[PDB]
């Protein structure tokens, strides 16, 4: 009934309701003025012109292979691109953090809890007539409906960008520690109170638990030799409490840190290489420093541990899953001669857009067999079995499935992307539309524009009828893959500016961090400047096994 | 033993300890190279010279009285001025935030724990020879001695700059919603993780005290009319824990927020006052919002009430404890176009430097009787028996002590400054000399330099014997009086970058918030926009009283 409820205000303004059927446009430092928004200011006009598309930038990205080279080489011109990138990039996000769940509004309530995931636009009022606001039926699309024709997989389509299965595990590890919906609480709810790259999950998300996992000397974690290979430590040493199916006979219930990753051999791959990271760098920071002690040593590493991470998140993970020929580098500098928030809250956006389900094959290839997920799944034996070399090795080489494009979710996760889509129905999201024009994106005038072929396209006009009344996380699935590659503009453009964000805007980012001192050294600071996905594993895996986010 | 122990990085440089006997210097960003970050880098010494002294500044601030109004009349150099100071203030603070009671070094664990007082210096290691570093001996001065000898009142000092209660109070009141150890963990821990101008002392800690505050009806907080008068509502009724003396008759309870403002009239005067100007604004916002619902006014009253209390904080509060000439101003924009965190951690100096006991007389005068602190403290019917309005107008004629200067202590609140002395101690904080330093100010040469006279001095000399081993929060107070003003160069350099972080570095006052329609409308807006400490009162208390944070 709210006024508001069309989404009257274009152009970022603020709606807000005026007397039950009027409403009213905060067009403040839009760029634009009038009723919605909607009239540019002259200098406005300016920039809408020479605004390059999205896709013209990522052609011109993409290609000119040598003229990228050249660029490469030169340091002063690349940092000055990364700097670019890294800006831009950035005015798309709010910070400090406004709406979620519960506020279509500010509130003081909204800016300070911190169990909340922060929302990029409003949920949609309780008291509107249709659940994307005015346009639609009293419903939408039956989900389970949804999920079948569009969604799910047929025949497994791989990835044209050659994301092989080290990718794959990697992101989900990675994106597990800022993603931990407090189900108790509901979807909307995060118990990643840290809102960012914490590496909560390798020391606990409580100091109370990062204790039951220290071994307290040397700085080291706990762990233990099973074999002759390093492995976390026992849920029956530590006490750490974790997610184990009641049949698993305890003796391989691992620890690690982050209750969930002891249900697939892929999070538990990484979690005991980075167990055997942090020990590593102990090493070598107790060298340096003869007159350390524990604590400090600890406390150092898990500095460094997030350097690497967030060294390896830029320049190998985004770097690969962009296809860009322009090298991404990391250096906290480029920003700091910009305005700048060095804080993050994780939006239940970005939480939606990065369920990535359609990467899993069908069988998880470990060199000479193929497991199921009915074998995969809280099975460590597999690991324990195969050795981590020999699984770095397996997964080097095995594509994994195109994200974006069609049908390709695995009937076992089945589950999984059905809730998906009626947890954002929850939680009240917003017009496929409507995100499109929040990142700057023009909005798709048929769903037969969003997918780029016919049967779905059609298939999918049978029960959404309007493109403005098409949903986020679907046609997310159900996109047109730029060139050959595994995502759509659309994930493209509201991910990017998301991950920069959590990534650049870091503590460790900020100038009083931004040096030797803080690492432990020029020593630390260096190993947090060398880091890459090939070194992680060298130093780390039985025998310096190659290794890439790519199929070779 | 450490190397570092004797602080021998400096120009902000960080010292990091490399082997036992040997320390290293981070002169990174520092503008100074060298051992000790000690030589200057050309352009520094620039900047050097041309450095104005902050007595210069101050002299010039402070004069010039017809000019500063020609100022104060050509908007476009106002703004200007009021940038400069905005500015110039900030570099000086740490956001992100630092080193802490435990953590000398910067680790995740100091970042990360809202519970502790961010440290504008680290700590001294548990290890070195003396508790002041290296220098002076195994033992500082005796606390109670110190207490006694250069701090404690002997005949009541007036403030020459003409503070009376209601600004006192105010104080009292304001910094208390951030300033909230948790003794239970130690001093250092701080019970108010919202860090900052929350108005957490309105409407409790937690969602579920203010919850038991709230009347859920038109946003309006509980109360209670008590005679013809509104008053908070009881501790029986809304059962929210309050900190009261058995003695007191139930019934007089006051539940406010903020468990320890029933322990002096002039807490809960203001706590009513608050109290008042709530349910005044949600008034206002359901005129203009037939429309709204109950938590809408609630949330958008909290945050006009923040607006209000930032707008008379600054050109009310410090614009009289400046003793300026130039009018400050509050206008969010000023930041708009500069680099600025808008984030901030209250750090246990500023908790420190704003123990401000002094201001308190020997009775308190509520025009008619003097009472003691005896009588006052923990006594409601006083307040209940004088009404707000004589309350308002004994107060507003009431001058408080001066702070600065030297023994001015009330015999009463004697225990407290000899903790303050011994916790300081234990939270094992520097010397004087360091932290002026750090503000960039010219360390003293003599205890007889600190205190601009002799009889203290020399009565300081006696127990310290070196100036470079005297305390922080004794020589703020046993401190020369700029002119005819309450404080000494110290303590104005120390609070003013911690005072406009807090104040500016505020979400409401970052650009998604600051417009119009986070607060209501173009109403509410004008209510942060033209709030005064002369129309709190004027709205909110009997007869418009005309009231000022000096005794005329
Ligand atoms: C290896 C097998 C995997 C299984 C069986 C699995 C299963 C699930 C399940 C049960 C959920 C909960 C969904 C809900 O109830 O809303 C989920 C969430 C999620 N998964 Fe997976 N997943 C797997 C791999 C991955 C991978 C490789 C990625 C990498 C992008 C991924 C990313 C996500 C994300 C982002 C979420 C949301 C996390 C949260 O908010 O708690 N998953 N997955
Ligand atoms: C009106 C009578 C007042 C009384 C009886 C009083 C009493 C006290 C007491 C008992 C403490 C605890 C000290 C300790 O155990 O460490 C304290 C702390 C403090 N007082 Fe007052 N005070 C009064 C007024 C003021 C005023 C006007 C100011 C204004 C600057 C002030 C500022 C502080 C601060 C900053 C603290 C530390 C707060 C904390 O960390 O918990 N006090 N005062
Ligand atoms: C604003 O949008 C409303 C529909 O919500 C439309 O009726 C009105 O004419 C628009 N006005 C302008 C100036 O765009
Ligand atoms: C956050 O808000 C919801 C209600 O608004 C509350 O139930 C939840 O406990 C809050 N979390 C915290 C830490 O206050
Ligand atoms: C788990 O793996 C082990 C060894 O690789 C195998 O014996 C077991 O059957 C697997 N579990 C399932 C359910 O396939
Ligand atoms: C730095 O301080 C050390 C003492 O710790 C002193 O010996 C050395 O000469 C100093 N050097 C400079 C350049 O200040
Ligand atoms: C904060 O940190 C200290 C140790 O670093 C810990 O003992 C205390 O419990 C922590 N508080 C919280 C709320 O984590
Ligand atoms: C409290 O105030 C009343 C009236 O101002 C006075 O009669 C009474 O003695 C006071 N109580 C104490 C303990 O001083």
């Amino acid at each position: 009934a709210n006024p508001c409820c069309s989404n009257p205000c274009q152009n970022r303004g603020e709606c807000m309701s005026t007397g039950f059927d009027q409403y009213k446009c905060d067009c403040t430092r839009t760029g634009f003025y009038g009723e919605n928004c909607t009239t540019p200011e002259f200098l406005t006009r300016i920039k809408l012109l020479l605004k390059p598309t999205p896709n013209t930038v990522h052609y011109i990205l993409t290609h000119f292979k040598g003229v990228w080279n050249i660029v490469n080489n030169i340091p002063f011109l690349r940092s000055l691109i990364m700097k670019y990138v890294l800006t831009s990039r950035s005015y798309l996000i709010d910070s400090p953090p406004t709406y979620n769940v519960h506020y279509g509004y500010k509130s003081w309530e909204a800016f300070s809890n911190l169990s909340y995931y922060t929302r990029a636009l409003p949920p949609v009022a309780d008291d509107c007539p249709t659940p994307m606001g005015v346009k639609g039926n009293k419903e939408l699309p039956d989900s389970k409906e949804v999920l079948e024709k569009v969604l799910l997989r047929r025949e497994f389509i791989p990835d044209p960008q050659g994301s092989n299965m080290m990718f794959a595990f990697f992101a989900q590890h990675f994106t597990h520690q800022f993603f931990k919906t407090d189900h108790k609480r509901g979807p909307g709810f995060t118990r990643g109170l840290g809102h960012g790259v914490d590496l909560n999950h390798i020391y606990g998300e409580t100091l109370d638990r990062q204790h039951k996992l220290r071994l307290f000397k040397d700085g080291k974690l706990k762990y233990q030799v099973i074999g002759g290979e390093v492995y976390p430590p026992t849920v029956k040493d530590t006490q750490v409490e974790m997610i184990y199916p009641p049949h698993i006979p305890e003796n391989l219930q691992f620890a690690v840190g982050q209750e969930v990753f002891g249900l697939v051999p892929g999070l538990m791959m990484y979690a005991t290489i980075w167990l055997r990271e942090h020990q590593r760098v102990c090493d070598i920071l107790k060298q340096e420093h003869p007159e350390w002690g524990d604590e400090q040593l600890f406390q150092t590493s898990k500095l460094i541990l997030i350097g690497e991470t967030i060294k390896i998140v830029i320049e190998d993970y985004v770097q690969h899953l962009s296809g860009y020929h322009f090298k991404l580098k990391f250096d906290p500098e480029l920003l700091f001669n910009q305005q700048f928030q060095y804080q993050n809250r994780i939006a239940s956006e970005f939480n939606t857009l990065y369920h990535w389900h359609p990467l899993l094959p069908d069988t998880f290839n470990i060199e000479d067999q193929e497991y199921s997920f009915k074998q995969f799944l809280y099975n460590n034996s597999i690991l324990l079995e195969h050795g981590l070399t020999q699984f770095v090795e397996s997964f080097t080489r095995q594509i994994a499935g195109r994200v974006a494009g069609g049908r390709n979710v695995p009937i076992a996760v089945q589950a999984v992307a059905k809730a998906s889509i009626d947890q954002s129905r929850e939680m009240k999201y917003q017009s496929l539309n409507e995100y499109r024009k929040r990142f700057s994106l023009k909005p798709y005038t048929s769903f037969e524009e969003l997918t780029g072929e016919k049967e779905m396209a059609a298939e999918l006009k049978a029960l959404y009828s309007d493109i403005d009344v098409m949903e986020l996380y679907p046609a997310l699935l159900v996109e047109k893959p730029r060139p050959d590659a595994i995502f759509g503009e659309t994930m493209v453009e509201l991910g990017a500016p998301f991950s920069l964000k959590g990534l650049m805007g870091n503590p460790i980012c900020s100038p009083q961090y931004w040096k030797p001192s803080t690492f432990g050294g020029e020593v630390g600071f260096k190993i947090i400047n060398t880091a890459s996905i090939q070194s992680l594993i060298c130093n780390n895996v039985k025998g310096c096994p190659f290794t890439s986010f790519n199929v070779q």
